[PDB]
């Protein structure tokens, strides 16, 4: 315990030994309390502009306006699973690793890998400035190789994460990626590796991919929430996915084995408490990895529960208590026998997943996933799963997915949520120092996203022309902080469209292109309306009709650049 964190701990009391206390009303009780030191600080969404101009009968929507304005969760603890469930989990985990690398081989990811990914400016939780200056400087990669040395004797000095999410110095992000970037890096959680997973497939296939998993023969769809995955996961979770190491060799084995031991199952976290202080308190189970690494294991270790929840609803295991030497046999012929077929009934995205299990004995199959901590989100802890008999109603990665045909035959399956949703987020600029430039080619990055997977909503297609049309046409789209995002490109949108939708997509045997915006559907109008659309208010019709006045009127902020008219590419206009 105190071995493995005291190393740490000892560093930042040192580095404040001036402003070092244990406060006695300190709040924690589930994290362990080592003490406290003065600390005095406090990033609040702010709206992008050119995308309200252009999206103005939302300016009286609330759904839209309140998202653009403005604890006891992390401070719980997990109940120890039985020994029935613990052995089930192992047996599992154990099978699934072996199957997820079959074809794949880990390997330490490079310091060059991590160089051009802050050079791109991926998303990473964190003497130096910007996180690019530390990068080009070589005094940063001797404080990474001082750390990384005492990580292959087995301690830990700087790994301390930073609770504000989860954040950590750059130098323990690199560390992590180095161990565990594998996983994302070479698609370990793809779907041909995985079976269940679908890192990599995008909001253009995902939707596909349900109706494929519908074509199986069983019972209802499932898409039960987990209530706060995070913080369900249990220190045997921890260690069931370690075991990944048990496939490594040599300098990588011992790396991974750290982090594992060292950073997630012993874990050092500063706090800030208004009352400003700075709490560092240390505690061994949840999860607090890299948002990529996080997503890789929550998808291997909710492949796994999963996969034991269709074992109870087929009847593999009677108990949970204790586990049988013939329920052993029974649950690992099972494994052996089937699991490949029972993964290839899963869409698993994270804390995410649509289960179609073999029947709907599965729906109260309850007793495995509440005693392994993963407790339903919103529904009696007993009571059963709510079912689903149509793929395009299913809740999946925030969407529901529509069928619809193309007027040559071919059939969509288009991704959708409720417009309110996506206008809301469109609205937002993450990050304060923003010009009208940058806000703006934020902006031509959501209008490109809307033009290639919510085209089929009337108001997107619109506003989406409106935006491309307002900002000049070279004007390269930018993001905030980074699947697959081909809208993020400066090439002819009908062009990708084409790519992506006919072109790439394997559910397409005809490949004859789109020639023409026109060629490609809408939804029904009442489904659009249902989804949220604006269309048949007064509104929406008057700002439809004076599109071009907005266009200019934003035109005009900007300056006299090179700007394109996109609106004839509607019938209305054209
Ligand atoms: N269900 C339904 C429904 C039927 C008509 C309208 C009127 N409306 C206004 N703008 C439109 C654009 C395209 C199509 C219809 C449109 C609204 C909703
Ligand atoms: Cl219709
Ligand atoms: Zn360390
Ligand atoms: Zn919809």
């Amino acid at each position: 315990n105190l071995d493995i964190i005291g190393k740490r701990i000892e560093k930042i009391k040192q580095e404040h030994e001036t402003s070092w206390h244990y406060d006695q009303d300190h709040p924690y009780k589930t994290w362990a309390y080592h003490g406290s030191y003065e600390t005095k600080q406090t990033a609040s969404s702010m709206v992008n502009g050119v995308v309200r101009l252009l999206t103005k009968p939302w300016d009286i929507i609330p759904m839209v306006t309140q998202m653009a304005m403005t604890k006891e969760k992390v401070d719980t603890r997990t109940q120890e699973p039985k020994e029935g469930t613990k052995k089930l989990m192992k047996i599992t985990a154990e099978w699934l690793w072996k199957e997820l690398g079959k074809k794949k081989t880990p390997r330490m990811c490079t310091r060059e890998e991590f160089t051009r990914k802050v050079r791109s400016n991926a998303a990473l939780g964190a003497k130096w400035k910007s996180a690019r200056e530390a990068v080009e400087d070589s005094g940063f990669w001797e404080l990474v190789d001082k750390e990384r040395n005492l990580h292959l004797e087995g301690k830990c000095e700087t790994c301390v994460y930073n609770m504000m999410i989860w954040y950590m110095w750059l130098g323990a992000r690199f560390l992590e990626f180095e161990a565990l970037g594998f996983l994302n890096e070479d698609h370990w959680f793809s779907r041909e590796n995985s079976l269940s997973g679908v890192e990599g497939e995008g909001l253009h296939k995902l939707g596909y991919i349900l109706r494929d998993v519908s074509k199986k023969e069983g019972g209802a769809m499932y898409a039960d929430d987990t209530a706060g995955w995070d913080t369900r996961i249990t220190l045997e979770d921890l260690k069931n996915e370690e075991m990944v190491t048990n496939h490594m060799e040599g300098e990588h084995k011992k790396l991974a084995e750290a982090i594992f031991k060292l950073t997630y199952q012993n874990k050092v976290v500063r706090v800030q408490r208004p009352t400003t202080v700075m709490d560092i308190i240390s505690r061994r189970d949840q999860r607090g990895s890299g948002q990529v690494v996080t997503y890789g294991l929550n998808t291997f270790t909710n492949m796994e529960a999963q996969l034991i929840r269709q074992m109870e609803g087929e009847g593999v295991f009677k108990s949970i208590q204790h586990l049988t030497v013939t329920e052993e046999i029974a649950v690992k012929n099972w494994l052996v026998r089937v699991g490949r077929e029972r993964l290839s009934r899963m869409a698993i995205s994270g804390d995410d997943c649509v289960v179609k299990p073999l029947d709907d004995r599965f729906a109260s199959a309850l007793t495995a996933l509440n005693d392994m901590g993963k407790v339903r989100k919103d529904i009696q802890q007993w009571e059963p799963s709510r079912g689903w008999n149509d793929w395009t109603q299913v809740p999946f990665c925030s969407h529901h997915f529509h069928e619809l045909i193309m007027k040559d035959g071919r059939v969509l399956v288009v991704p959708c949520r409720n417009q309110d949703e996506l206008i809301g987020r469109a609205r937002i600029s993450q990050g304060a120092g923003w010009s009208l430039r940058e806000t703006a080619c934020l902006g031509k990055s959501y209008a490109q996203m809307w033009s290639l997977m919510y085209f089929h909503r009337r108001d997107l297609r619109l506003a989406a022309n409106a935006i491309c049309s307002a900002v000049p046409s070279h004007w390269v789209p930018t993001s905030r902080t980074t699947a697959t995002h081909e809208w993020m490109t400066t090439e002819d949108m009908l062009t990708v469209w084409n790519r992506v939708w006919i072109q790439e997509n394997p559910w397409m045997e005809d490949k004859t292109p789109v020639e023409s915006w026109e060629e490609i559907p809408y939804l029904g109008k009442r489904e659009d309306q249902w989804c949220g659309s604006l269309i048949g208010l007064t509104s929406r019709a008057t700002w439809a009709k004076n599109i071009q006045t907005a266009i200019n009127q934003v035109r005009s902020l900007i300056g006299n650049e090179e700007y394109t008219d996109y609106m004839p590419s509607m019938k209305r206009f054209r």
